[PDB]
């Protein structure tokens, strides 16, 4: 007789319920994405998936605007990646700065300390963003190897100006890493003309993929840092040298690694082909209509955003202050149960104090704003108030 | 819409159908899924805390303690693959200057110690020849010489061929107070285990080689001596988004904490590879295996081929190493089964590099046809590949 018998909870068929995912992440599935589902297995290292590797490089290239060779998939998620940029960079003492203005500098720079880094640190109120004038005082005062700069503050709801920053950067012989994750396809951004070094998003949002895989991207500037080191970096799965090869980005050769999740590459590859076909011009637009429709709505209810100026307010993910005498987990509870819409309440320092309402890829359209903006007009009226 | 004009233009490779070949992958892995699983792939999605969310992650909890067989409430999916999970465990497991003992018996062990270096353990290698195992004598005597506070074992080295015996070995490392960390990658599903019985303090295994899950997703579980040791640690282990601390609360193991996005799609997969094994029963799973395993290897003997592994009790019944016919070009042989019978096999990894070929029958694909088919296919190679 065997220790544990089978469960009885496996023995029922699974299935998932239909929602319209109007939240911060994950994001609807586009239907081509939801095509490439359940398309069957090949082998991680065959010429057919050495091509998928390539053409998602290519995407993945467009989507950034960057023609740096290193560029690839990291097979982990949510902001992860992170990781593989802050690893393979930092060295135990390098100086290290974050513009802190929510919950991702914050993250970044526990990592940084994780791995012995001098953390610095440029903190400024959530719903804030940071002026090139902070930067280069933050720059001069820390004289750090690496900043990292957040574009889309999913906790916060902003969007941080990128033009400038780069460059700046650059004088204080500084890498610039930016974090994507929530604006990437969503919010412009060009890479290599606006001095990037480093730059990573994920599947889940904008994309419309399944979460789990994100995206990366060093130049040989970056590269040279990562090969100026000391030391190999503490992972081996996320060692860029190794990824690099395995990703084919230094020529011919490639070599053994991880097993790749191939069936996440089916669906970024058919991801990066929907945006590739609209073309960025037409995403851009595309985010800026929807969220203007939303925020109309947001006015007209009497609803109140948590970033002041409208300037820094993120398209792809808006912070709406929590109203006055209502239980926020009534609003969203009352949401999805009377119409199967997923929105969210705050992170790290907007726990409790907004609702995250997710306008991303697929899902940014007016029809969906329509759905959410009846569904919370209906919550209001019905929601017990103090 | 933005400050610049775009000078980087959309692909045109992207624009055509995605489509791939229908091929039986009988090599070290990845499997082919199993229907439930492929139709799994193309559900929607649903928000990764959501209630619904949350009963999945329970529901595959309890298929993780039924096929380690575990009762440990520290069991939970780690959100990378192959040998990922790797990491996770001797990155919460071992502090700077602790030291770890490893069983080097093909490339598992040789990247276990790499690791471990990497995070500034002293690192000690038991080296043994490719196609052997380890003996509870050889053991001690590495445990007495280095004091280790972790020893690292291969259950299945799918490197080599070479299936590992685990009774005995639980109780000897605590006899020396030394955890046992087992990889079962390439065993779990196919192989007897039962971790709790056997005094396995950590084990991980992966979804894409007997589960015939998609890759990407990790298994893993500590009993409550390997959770003593990570929640005692004087430092921050180096990775937070591996730290097991955090994954704990995440997977509902002790309150609940926000921490990564789960990889829900891999996750439906997951459930439906678990709720497969746990219809069929561990004894019937390894039964089918020992049998397909038994058939091959008399279609093996029947044509010449010769077993890389000398014991047959070391065999390792999922992933079988072939020594390369004299006089073929391994490559021919790997791309003629390719090109005529639409089935892919492997040659070597590691230390096993030009030396074998490799064939795995992991789970749905551990059938009788799948045996005869590739055996057809290897008997042709023979004939027309070229020989000196
Ligand atoms: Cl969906
Ligand atoms: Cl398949």
């Amino acid at each position: 007789q065997l220790l544990v018998p089978p469960p009885e909870a496996l023995s029922k068929p699974l299935s998932v319920p239909t929602r319209l995912l109007l939240g911060p992440g994950p994001s609807n599935l586009a239907p081509r994405v939801l095509a490439a589902g359940s398309l069957r297995m090949i082998g991680h290292m065959q010429k057919e998936m050495l091509q998928i590797m390539e053409e998602i490089k290519q995407g993945i290239q467009y989507v950034f605007q960057t023609r740096n060779p290193l560029t690839l998939v990291v097979s982990g998620s949510g902001h992860c990646a992170m990781e593989t940029a802050l690893f393979n960079l930092l060295e135990p003492g390098d100086s290290f700065l974050t513009g802190t203005n929510g919950i991702w500098g914050m993250r970044a720079a526990e990592i940084a300390d994780r791995i012995g880094a001098r953390v610095h640190q440029m903190i400024k109120k959530p719903g804030e963003h940071y002026t090139l004038q902070e930067v280069e005082e933050g720059l001069a005062q820390h004289k750090p190897v690496l900043l990292f700069l957040v574009h889309g503050e999913s906790s916060t709801g902003v969007v941080q100006p990128l033009d400038g920053f780069g460059e700046l950067c650059h004088r204080y012989q500084c890498l610039l890493l930016v974090d994507s994750v929530a604006s990437l396809g969503g919010v412009p951004i060009y890479m290599d003309q606006q001095g990037i070094d480093i730059m990573y998003s994920s599947s889940q949002k904008v994309l419309n993929a399944p979460p789990g895989i994100s995206l990366i991207s060093f130049n040989d500037k970056a590269k040279y840092k990562v090969y100026s080191r000391k030391t190999k970096p503490v992972s081996f799965y996320t060692d860029i040298t190794y990824l690099a090869k395995l990703w084919g980005c230094e020529g011919e050769t490639r070599v053994i690694h991880h097993t790749t999740p191939v069936t996440s590459l089916y669906c970024l590859r058919e991801s990066l082909a929907l945006i590739a076909e609209q073309g960025l011009e037409n995403c851009w637009r595309r985010h800026r209509e929807a969220t203007a429709h939303l925020h109309k709505h947001l006015q007209e209810m009497g609803l109140k955003f948590f970033v002041k100026d409208p300037e820094i307010r993120l398209p792809t993910i808006t912070t709406v202050t929590v109203p006055a005498g209502y239980n926020w987990r009534d609003i969203v509870s009352y949401v999805l149960d009377h119409f199967s819409i997923e929105i969210s309440g705050g992170l790290g320092p907007t726990e409790e104090r907004v609702l995250r309402i997710g306008l991303l890829g697929y899902n940014a359209t007016t029809e969906n704003v329509d759905r959410v903006a009846e569904a919370l007009r209906e919550a209001l009226q019905h929601c017990p108030k103090n």
